[PDB]
């Protein structure tokens, strides 16, 4: 009789982690750090709503396609939401030069303010009310973009146009003008009368003439002609002058860039519900508490970092279930490691929070420190490209997948590598706890091989805990012990 | 007399791995996972042959340079093979607009079918048989591209051309046309007679006029004039119309994109031998059994992942060579760890496949699991760029080297890091095996310090293996043992 | 009496490293490998000075803006130094086509030699001395770019120009020409008299007409007109021909690319001091002895690798402070591990350089081997982009930050991971050293639990070191020992 056993915690936990060498091992304490859920809505970002283009495209909005809403309030936005194939773009066919680059400039701007530079009624020298077309219905009557004017000959004449705008604001200004390409030569004179025309624009930074390419093309929303648009940022103090003898499509309104910052053009077929998140994906929002998610690679806001995994669980606790050789003590709470009182007066299971506090520490200090090392992890950024930019487009994707594949690898093999060390730690602690016991009770005790000690003396409860504190003095029971040792020697 | 010794395997192996801390350490069992060989041929990919352009370039092929083969069979291809500096490109000098982007579109397409849109004999209004040139010999007589027609004035007139093609197929169609730039004004009238000409093309997505730039340049394959080509993809249901009053170079044949998928334009001076691989490099094929190779960074097919190393060896077995303290037991087969019978009846070397099966397991389960984590590793993709695209070209290469340098680093430091843990495992197993022995034979045995036990009792062969199974009961020999212990005490 | 104790080194060191699990742990021996200092000057690279543009831009230099220095010596350069917003660029306003790509070509070229192709006095057919302007003062009188000529009508006529240059040199040649865009039609005739003009250039590789876009723009350094420049590399054996009837701005001097290699255009507001480094950043030079620095991401030369850290310390030695259980022996020099002579004749502290030499080895062999694995680490490369290239610009930066964030992560978690293994090694060594002692002195000694042994016999100094060498024979003192053991048994 009279013993002591060194064991470890074990409990109702059934969550199970993986490591490099073994897989799905059951553990007691562990933390999942993958987010895999989303609410499937489109929401404001930390209070500020997205600009939702609805069925319109960025171009249809900026030009004022009769079908597209204007934002008369001049709001700021957390991000912009375009559908994947918007219905309302260039109602009048044509192309929009360096369009993809303009959108990119949107991504770093948060608030426009539409302002009027060339009032539609100030074109005393031409017809400003004819330039409309069936290709651009509004309320089922022919019409036209609202923010640029399709100036037409007046009383069979088209006086060469020179008009300037001196940008006297603090902000940069986005301005869009355009030029008309007719079907045939008859139509050219029919609208503008000068056989040969041009549209030239001048700033400090930007010199460009433009001339109408007359060619027969197929009908598109009613129209074999096309109209080509251009744009520039006119810096504060600079001015812009338009020269034309025809085909000029004049800006009425400019766009004041009043707040630049972080935004994006998110492509999603969702529409806004009354809902605010920290982190938004084109398929829903994200409850950004975990450090990792696998929901979508284009997320914006205060987001966890995206990895291509289906599982990511940190191990922090123990493996699940007399003597540590034979498994764990379900009968332990109030600690991770410890002992067992089998005494003249005893009954077991007091912990060694000496070493459990020192281990609950460096475990939670290691897992924090793990989230933190991917602070700088690759987040992906939206960009678009045209049908003659395929090479670059694929470049970009290889870059974004390239970094995701990398960080996903980092993410995994960090978890499993430290998982193995977390568990190698417990095995170490247990056998260490053992030793501080063994190396103080030395001649007075039997190494029962299970991981327990039988006493050649009597310990008692105050000397019992005197093994916890490393207190035990070999001498105070030395001579008592040496007697019974040499009885079992030559006894029984 | 009467003993037992705990030892580990050791054998004729001489393959040697590295780790972080020590280098070239000799081991017993290990697996090389670098491929470094190649057969130096160009082969089909899993049954399907490459399109081999021979001395021709992608342009010379697509336009039908008289020197280039046509593919009348309409085959599909695993990949396309261009030489590095092909001899047959634009036989007639000029430039090929957005050529580099066209090639990129090749890389994602597997099978053309040439079809005739504008039959050469249907140009009743012009001379279709004169447009040939010494710059384009076929059989040593002047000639010209085969898939586009160099329409010339007929009987000193050049009626303005309008011709359309409505694309009624399911597939996209690649079409190439072109415009002629003459030496001087005399030549312009000499061939097309209208002093001022244009070439305009119209689709839904594409509006472009083109006008001849008349300038004296140096002779190139006979010709100071140049000819500029263009191309577009005409989508199903769309149509295309060409307008010209001169210099038009008309398509005869279009190209039906009938199979898109994974392919590439591989630059190699090899030519095809009768040979099929899974993985092909521009210097030869690859016996894709290893997870890594260092042969070439542009490989295509079911390929191992390329790393810039010269060695990559996993350690899975032991280090090479009474008692484990002093090295390994060459005299062990049928296991990795185990013992030795030195008995009244004994002779040594029965294994502990208890722990060897449990370790041959997690070793082969770890090495599989290592190949798998680079499942998502960066493979590089061919792209070309023109002399005004250098920035992007270098961008791309920095990206591709950037990811290769990364994954090569991952690859190495995965091997060495787990190599060190594989070997730390064996040391652990050996000393653990020891303990399950020691902790059952306790008072009845002498800890000879070599890693062996001498018996204060007698064991015998059935109790012998009774240490393997953890079977041994201390009591059944306890009193027998305690006698001889206290004889060596106060004996001899 | 009569004992022996196994302990480890401990000393005045106070440098402290981190690992994954614990942080700032004090150690004895360690090596910092982060560089964080710089001298704040601009210096030659290994003997060869930078080309310092001063207040001029690459364009103002190459064109010979009257304000910019010429380099009459034809020097080679280690790298080029542009200020961030240079004062002297196009003194005459306009734009410089594919400028950003030209600069990139600078980065891979080390030495020009200006040579004269079209001598300014050889324009017998036009006015070569009028083409000057207030926009380009030199000594406060109107003037003009020095390396191109603003040819003007002579005696009210402008004979169509045809001039050629056959490039008969071995080197490539950079040539720049230009075309003038006037305010209005009156000015066009005023200078060149032909109402309609062109500027066409012909090489093997390059065919381009150019025509003056006449439009009113705002005054810039005096001038509402603009002038547009172009450039090409004319390969050896090729020729170039310029055709014009007006607005031609003719090259006088070409640039011989005579040494290509590694250089760069470094943007810095510093100016050169008399100073040479191996590694230069736009904020100063770098004492490139460490493997890592955090000074600046664009460094050039024989540079350490840049990481975004503030600390990077390798641990190689021990943790700081009878028996190893209780800390380290300040009283040890001449080794890392070892013992202590407490003997009939003894006094302690002789080392076990058996195992210290074997550990000082694999520690310095591991730290070298760590610097080496980032041999291939991502270094960043300068590139510039125009206001319509934003997408690509941001692509590039995401790429360069993307790889830096990665390698910074690698760098850190390599240090901390091996730091933990370096320290796990010492704990291992110490307890191992212990064992080679314990397993030879076995029955003759008391395992005092502190990590020391008391002798049931007497050892003496020659048997003392006989524990170092593993020499000790159990038998020579066995019978002497067994006597006193069985006295403490049944004694006192």
């Amino acid at each position: 009789g009279d013993r002591i056993c060194i064991g470890y915690h074990a409990n109702n936990s059934t969550t199970q982690v993986d490591t490099i060498m073994e897989k799905n091992v059951t553990v007691t304490h562990a933390q999942d750090i993958l987010e895999k859920e989303h609410n499937g809505r489109l929401c404001s970002l930390k209070g500020v709503k997205p600009l939702i283009l609805k069925n319109c495209s960025v171009a249809g909005w900026l030009l004022g396609n009769p079908m597209c809403d204007e934002f008369l309030n001049a709001p700021e936005w957390s991000y912009i939401v375009e559908k994947d194939r918007p219905s309302n773009g260039l109602c009048y066919p044509g192309t929009f030069n360096y369009y993809e680059e303009l959108k990119h400039l949107m991504s770093s701007t948060n608030q426009f303010e539409k302002i009027q530079i060339f009032p539609r009624s100030s074109w005393s020298n031409h017809d400003a009310s004819s330039g409309v077309s069936s290709a651009c219905p509004y309320n089922g009557r022919s019409s036209f973009f609202r923010n640029v004017v399709w100036l037409i000959k007046k009383n069979n004449v088209y006086r060469t146009i020179t008009r300037t705008y001196n940008n006297t604001n603090i902000e940069d200004l986005l301005i869009i003008w355009g030029i008309h390409h007719p079907n045939n030569a008859a139509e050219q004179i029919k609208l503008y009368q000068n056989p040969s025309t041009y549209v030239s624009v001048g700033t400090s930074t930007l010199n460009q003439r433009s001339i109408p390419e007359i060619a027969t093309r197929p009908k598109v929303n009613g129209q074999s002609s096309r109209m080509e648009f251009f744009w520039t940022i006119l810096r504060p103090n600079d001015s812009i002058t338009f020269e034309s003898t025809g085909n000029f499509i004049a800006p009425e309104y400019a766009y004041k860039i009043v707040k630049k910052g972080d935004s994006a053009i998110m492509k999603s077929e969702l529409s806004y519900s009354n809902c605010d998140t920290k982190c938004q994906t084109p398929v829903g929002a994200i409850n950004s508490s975990m450090p990792f998610h696998n929901v979508h690679p284009f997320a914006i806001g205060e987001c966890p970092k995206y990895v291509k995994l289906k599982k990511l669980v940190l191990a922090t606790g123990l493996r699940n279930i007399a003597g540590f050789i034979e498994g764990g003590w379900q009968g332990m709470v109030d600690g991770w490691y410890g002992y067992h009182h089998s005494n003249e007066q005893g009954s077991g299971y007091a912990a060694d929070k000496e070493s459990t506090q020192k281990a609950v520490d460096g475990i939670t200090n290691k897992v924090n420190s793990i989230i933190s090392k991917m602070n700088s992890q690759f987040e992906a950024v939206g960009k678009e490209f045209n049908n003659l930019e395929r090479r670059i487009e694929n470049l970009n994707k290889k870059m974004e997948d390239g970094f995701i594949d990398v960080w996903t690898y980092n993410a995994e093999l960090l978890v499993l590598m430290e998982n193995e060390r977390t568990l190698d730690l417990h095995d170490s602690n247990v056998k260490n706890l053992y030793d501080k016991v063994r190396r103080q009770l030395r001649d007075n005790a039997k190494e029962l091989g299970n991981g327990c000690f039988e006493f050649y003396h009597r310990c008692d409860n105050k000397c019992m805990e005197s093994v916890r504190n490393g207190t035990y003095d070999y001498p105070q029971y030395s001579e008592e012990s040496r007697l019974k040792r040499e009885e079992i020697d030559s006894g029984l």
